[PDB]
């Protein structure tokens, strides 16, 4: 057990998710992130194929763990008297998509296309593993800059995927759908698709489309940057007011705007300077 295994570096960030530090696994010098979550702030608990009582976040991370690099991997976890500590993979060099978009502004469509396509593969992976993320947004996406690979992180608001209605939510309100805002009800997939329309708008315009409940519920989309008609059509489709008018992941990926994606490595070479 215990913390002779890791060397702790700088605080990377803190918020509604807790406090995350940069670290290094002593035994092999592997870069990691060490995330601390307070017990008092965990409202959702689960249990392991084992039967230990742990944060749902740990259950969800283990369900999605794999060599598939589009979703962050949980390497280990520790319990403390008042907290859990999660050891997560850390790409180096790395930048979150929110910071990238702060620096670069609106992304060229070729680049948004490659990023959005990888996010779609990542989210399909979560859903295949029985996990609904419920907080897809640029702050929860890391870019592995040498490889041009995106990783979904932060499963602290997520849930087991089910086919019936959700009536709780604690992810990001500006990425939440109209049906959550009006009725406090949503189904997991069509709510995920709505957050993906907000994300894709964020990438191609450089900020999210809606800031207020009234705008979310109206669902009228205004493009403040020049954006191709095929891209605008995909976005307006993801942002359909009625959940069942939203595309499936397969319909998103077969959309004409999604064709001819760059490989991740080509993406880093052309856009991230490799
Ligand atoms: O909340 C998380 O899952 C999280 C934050 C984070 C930051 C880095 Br860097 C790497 C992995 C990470 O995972």
């Amino acid at each position: 057990p215990l913390e002779s295994q890791y060397q702790v570096g700088p605080l990377l960030g803190s918020g509604g998710f807790g406090s995350v530090y940069s670290g290094i696994r002593v035994s092999d010098n592997l870069p990691v992130a060490i995330k601390h979550v307070e017990k008092d702030r965990i409202s959702d608990w689960g249990e392991l194929p084992n039967g230990t009582r742990v944060p749902m976040e740990v259950v969800l991370l283990k369900k999605v763990s794999s060599g598939f690099s589009g979703v962050i991997r949980l390497l280990d976890w520790f319990e403390r008297p008042d907290s859990f500590v999660l050891i997560l993979e850390r790409p180096e060099p790395v930048q979150d998509l929110f910071d990238f978009i702060t620096e670069r502004g609106a992304l060229q469509e070729e680049l948004a296309r490659s990023f959005f396509w990888q996010v779609l593969e990542a989210v399909r992976h979560c859903h295949n593993c029985g996990v609904l993320h419920r907080d897809i947004k640029d702050e929860n996406i890391l870019i592995d800059l040498n490889r041009g690979e995106l990783k979904l992180i932060d499963f602290g608001s997520g849930a087991l995927l089910k086919d019936t209605v959700y009536t709780d939510f604690d992810g990001t309100r500006v990425y939440s759908p109209p049906e959550w805002i009006r009725y406090h009800r949503y189904h997991g997939r069509s709510a995920a698709v709505w957050s993906l329309g907000i994300l894709l708008y964020d990438m191609v315009c450089g900020d999210i489309p809606f800031e207020h409940d009234e705008e979310i519920i109206r669902g009228q989309v205004f493009f403040r940057q020049r954006v191709s008609s095929e891209c605008q059509h995909l976005i307006r489709w993801c942002l359909a007011l009625r959940p069942s008018d939203r595309p499936t992941f397969e319909e998103i990926q077969n959309h004409p705007w999604m064709q001819d994606v760059l490989l991740p490595q080509e993406t880093a070479e052309i856009h991230l300077h490799s």
